[PDB]
């Protein structure tokens, strides 16, 4: 009975009350709204570890951004674990792909 959107909104409000910068707070909101959008409408029990990994596959941005998305999710799941809504953190099972060749591709 615990939707990711529920806990995400609480996490957002939590950090807003914690005293983070508005731009920073809006960053969290953007992560859960845009990237974790499919998850936001799902329940914690309906969220798959490989499903989050799929979001990382579809999100094609810089390393820092990819990890930031996952880190944000991890913190949200941790909050859920605090209330014991979910029993584990699938986001911490998500690994950030390091597809990196020393030789340049098309973009020099």
């Amino acid at each position: 009975r615990d939707s990711f959107g529920d806990w995400a909104e609480k996490f957002l409000k939590s950090k807003e009350a914690d005293g983070v910068s508005v731009s920073q707070l809006n960053s969290y909101k953007n992560y859960c709204r845009n990237h974790l959008s499919p998850l936001y409408m799902k329940s914690l029990s309906e969220i798959l570890p490989a499903d989050i990994q799929s979001i990382i596959n579809e999100t094609k941005l810089a390393k820092n951004t990819l990890k930031a998305i996952r880190n944000t999710a991890s913190q949200i799941f941790r909050l859920a674990i605090e209330n014991r809504a979910i029993d584990f953190n699938p986001a911490d099972y998500v690994r950030i792909p390091k597809i990196a060749l020393e030789h340049h591709h098309h973009h020099h």
